[PDB]
């Protein structure tokens, strides 16, 4: 009863993640001046251009173009050879007012803005209460990004912004509890200058990234390390591959564990239950595991447009519930403590605050930042 | 142990799904002249425009703008009041050659074009070997679209192209076997002309769609029927809500059941393992369930860029395996019969054929079309 399972992550410079980060830079800019802003900001990119498009209802006075350029600059796209230059690229803005489609309402009464379903997941595999596969892939991309962007030397002058990683873990399953046995395969592909060669890259990545973030007791002489295995990776970013907001939902969330409802997070203010419903669903799953009531947990919420109370809620603990608890009682405990009406949601999690830019690379979940109230678990019994 | 669980679908005029369909209409246009075409065609839309962008290496001579307009016309966007007019919209094309980044190779040697993971899922709930929740939501949108587009007597002159549906089913679980007990909530939001009343819409949708595709023995006087519950829905399409390719990956796949690796399908030729790997993975799960070896099955495959054999393969049958089988034996049987090397994949599933436009609404899986070889199961033992 051993098996292999993989998750991936991407760097901040990946073209899709670049769009997520612009989308949430713009959301934060609106929120800093107008906490009641309605934002649905989508971003796309290809050679020499970025376009932001969608619907914004706000009082904020935001220089969207400036925000775009600044965000691109911080991620490090400052020349055509790297795939995009924030100085020269075209920025196209096509942002309109939210669709038009009376009675006084309290916060409890506020309807969901759309239908949909959202899931939350937690597992006792890691201290983050996230799947180890996801934690390790995301650690590798986050460290590459840190060392390139806010590092300290030309110990990394050669590293360009694009890249990805993928981690395969060998697991045992004993009574529905997942116990990592070893890291099976670690793949990293990173974009680099012309004047460095693939051997130097391997050395750097193994020693300064892989061995830095992957636990040594999970690695052995059979662990397969693949670095830039398809060859050279000097051409990257938008110049090689189009990017769009909302095309990294699994990297954003559980790395193939759990489930997903389909909704993207970035660029959306918290009245989009695709974001706020998934954030509360995480808190619930994490609370249940943190409380010792199970080892793994999946939560589904679903909503109807114009309706305040969710149409449904679902809890699955994969048979791992503690003695005397079961998914029926856990649902009853959840319904006593947690409130998924979207107005309550938003207030509980302080989701009008301009905190979203930090979530748009590195994953939304398993994060330690003090501003992410959905990662601060509640004791339940 | 009872529980509720929801899945959703959208109409082919939904702005995101419009973009999927343009993307695959362009893919098929290329393939029909050049079966070796490399395509990565992304689409977005907002008021008054469509933009097509990405990478295409082909000998095909395709009039991209004409394909965009014909695809929009056929979906029914022929006026600004409906949210888009194929006759007046701007169509912007920003397509480039695929990136650069060699020795003689056989088909078996061809490396995956990217890393990533892919999931296949099957369940004996329905004859399509698909989750009931997804089958029903998708039935409702598909029937709406059919009646609007391919039927069309003034009897539906009032229906507009945008819409969504969501179905919630109450299940019993036994030993990982899902048994639907009743339909709990059906929600449909459809776009309509100004001169029809929300009251006439209910009656039509209930009688000509809902009761037509939802099994009467799963509906009862407690089943909650919600039609346009947020209000009027006259403004829609791109005018009200931006669309992008690859933003309906859960509608495209299993409706929140099973899992997803993150990759979109539409606009991509079959050398993108995000599409071809998921399709093979569906074949495998479906063959296992069809063969009576379990009631439900999830398969994950994972690839490394440049590498022909998958880095990992995973089968989970949720404890529903038949006597004498387990996930270890099933993985050994799969590895005897199926070959996930991408050059072999494509050839066994005939994925160079221009069949993709049919996939881009209505779901990729549970489909009966003769041209979808990933839906034709193998007997295994
Ligand atoms: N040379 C490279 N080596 C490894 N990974 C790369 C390389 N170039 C891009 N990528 C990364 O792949 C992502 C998706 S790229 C999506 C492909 C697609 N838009 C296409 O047109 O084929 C895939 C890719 C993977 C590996 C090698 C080369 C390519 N490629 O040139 O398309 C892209 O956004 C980058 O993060
Ligand atoms: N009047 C409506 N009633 C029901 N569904 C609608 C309506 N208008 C659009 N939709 C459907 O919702 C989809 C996402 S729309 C995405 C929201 C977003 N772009 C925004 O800016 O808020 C959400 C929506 C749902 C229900 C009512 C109104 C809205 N809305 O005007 O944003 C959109 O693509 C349509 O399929
Ligand atoms: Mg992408
Ligand atoms: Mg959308």
């Amino acid at each position: 009863e051993q098996f292999l399972f993989s998750s991936e992550s991407v760097c901040s410079g990946h073209p899709d993640k670049l769009c997520d980060q612009i989308s949430d830079a713009i959301l934060d800019a609106c929120l800093e001046q107008d906490p009641e802003s309605f934002v649905a900001c989508e971003t796309c990119t290809k050679t020499g251009f970025i376009m932001v498009f969608g619907e914004i209802t706000t009082k904020a006075n935001v220089n969207y173009e400036r925000v775009v350029r600044e965000t691109v600059k911080e991620i490090g796209y400052d020349s055509e050879e790297k795939g995009l230059d924030y100085k020269t690229m075209d920025v196209i803005i096509k942002l309109e007012q939210q669709s038009n489609q009376h009675v006084d309402k309290n916060v409890e009464d506020i309807g969901a803005g759309d239908q949909g379903m959202m899931f939350g997941y937690a597992t006792n595999e890691t201290k983050e209460l996230m799947p180890l596969t996801h934690v390790l892939a995301t650690s590798i991309t986050r460290e590459l990004d840190y060392i390139r962007m806010k590092g300290v030397s030309s110990r990394v002058g050669w590293l360009r912004p694009d890249g990805k990683a993928q981690v395969t873990v060998e697991y045992n399953c004993k009574h529905g509890v997942l116990i990592p046995k070893r890291i099976h395969t670690i793949l990293v592909s990173v974009q680099h200058d012309e004047n460095i060669e693939n051997e130097e890259i391997r050395e750097f990545v193994l020693e300064n990234v892989i061995k830095k973030v992957c636990p040594s007791d999970l690695m052995d002489k059979e662990t397969r390390i693949l670095i830039n295995p398809s060859g050279r990776f000097t051409i990257g970013g938008p110049a090689a591959d189009a990017g769009l907001t909302g095309r990294k939902i699994i990297v954003d969330t559980y790395g193939g564990w759990g489930a997903h409802g389909g909704g993207a997070f970035s660029g959306k203010d918290a009245t989009k239950v695709d974001r706020s419903g998934a954030y509360m669903a995480r808190l619930v799953a994490k609370s249940i595991v943190f409380s010792g009531l199970c080892s793994r947990c999946l939560v589904q919420v679903s909503y109807g447009a114009g309706i305040a109370r969710p149409l449904s809620l679902y809890i699955n603990t994969f048979g791992t519930a503690k003695d005397g608890y079961n998914d029926t009682k856990l649902l009853e405990i959840v319904n006593k403590v947690f409130d998924f009406r979207p107005g309550i949601l938003i207030k509980q999690l302080n989701l009008k605050s301009p905190i979203f830019k930090k979530t748009s690379s590195g994953g939304h979940f398993g994060r330690s930042e003090k501003e992410f109230l959905w990662e601060k678990p509640i004791i339940l019994q």
